């Protein structure tokens, strides 16, 4: 029905092979190795992101889709590469980094990159059955992948109805992930959120072309549907004429060091 729905089942239909050239066609992609060489050899010192993550969220930043201040909640922090990014920044006080830990490599990796005596993290959590608090600025990067439409529509309404919730007064700054934007019923939900919360809709070009994921921002004022639609399009018309070649850019490096 949705053009993204399209996609979709088409996308569960490639070759192995279609499918991981499809994935990174014309994508923009951090080049991981110097980070990864780094923390082998455990070298939490240097001035390096502990994910891929992290790029995400730099040029949400940077190309004015998010402005990041005062006391930053990291839904979903994984590894700390929102968490770590954030507390590197002028404005930010205190960064409480939240995640369920249900695997190892998907706990939060202590660093000591700029302001890390200024992050709190705490594994263990769901942040659908915890009470909410205060915030500045509310980030949220939760929304596991499944091949199944409805099992991912599912996830992303889940994760809307509790941004809702922990979205305060309070809150002049957010970014929540929506997972699958395309679906009708989230469309809907994003929409009736923006008449109350302002925002727009944006893709971030690191994503791959496996996931539909957008990003739910308070920096710029869009039209939903006409966002979500034309990164259907974009995703569709990559298909049918696939580069297979990401471009690669330098990772995400921080300055080091405690803050006051
Ligand atoms: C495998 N597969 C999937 N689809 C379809 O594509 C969608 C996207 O999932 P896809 O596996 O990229 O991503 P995830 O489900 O999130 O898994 P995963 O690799 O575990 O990605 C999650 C984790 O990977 C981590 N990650 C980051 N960088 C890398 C990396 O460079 N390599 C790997 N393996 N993981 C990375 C990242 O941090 C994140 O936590 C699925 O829903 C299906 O519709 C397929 N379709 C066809 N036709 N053929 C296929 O073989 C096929
Ligand atoms: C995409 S990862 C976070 C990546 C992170 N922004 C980074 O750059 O390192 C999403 C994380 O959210 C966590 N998560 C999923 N559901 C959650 C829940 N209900 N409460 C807390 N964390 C959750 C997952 O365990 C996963 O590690």
């Amino acid at each position: 029905v949705t053009l993204g729905e399209v996609w979709k089942r088409q996308l569960n239909m490639l070759g192995k092979q279609e499918f991981e050239r499809y994935k990174v066609s014309d994508i923009t992609e951090v080049d991981r190795t110097a980070a990864r060489r780094y923390l082998k050899e455990g070298r939490t010192d240097v001035g390096i992101s502990v994910s891929r993550g992290a790029a995400k969220i730099r040029w949400l930043h940077e190309r004015g889709y998010l402005r990041i201040t005062g006391r930053v909640l990291d839904l979903g922090c994984g590894r700390g590469g929102w968490s770590y990014y954030a507390a590197a920044q002028k404005e930010v006080m205190s960064v409480k980094g939240y995640t369920l830990g249900i695997e190892g490599h998907e706990k939060p990796i202590h660093m000591q990159t700029l302001g890390w005596n200024i992050v709190k993290f705490k594994d263990k959590s769901n942040v659908f059955t915890m009470p909410t608090e205060p915030s500045d600025t509310l980030l949220c990067d939760i929304g596991e992948s499944s091949s199944n439409p409805l099992v991912e529509r599912d996830r992303t309404m889940k994760v809307l109805e509790n941004f809702e919730r922990w979205k305060h007064v309070n809150t002049e700054n957010f970014c929540v992930k929506v997972l699958a934007p395309y679906h009708p019923d989230v469309i809907e939900k994003l929409e009736r959120l923006q008449l109350r919360f302002g925002g727009g809709i944006v893709r971030v070009p690191f994503s791959r072309n496996s996931t539909h994921e957008m990003y739910y921002i308070s920096g710029a004022r869009n039209n939903i549907t006409h966002m979500v639609n034309t990164t259907s399009r974009s995703l569709l018309r990559r298909m049918t004429r696939p580069s297979g070649k990401a471009i690669i850019e330098g990772d995400v490096f921080l300055p080091t060091g405690t803050r006051s």
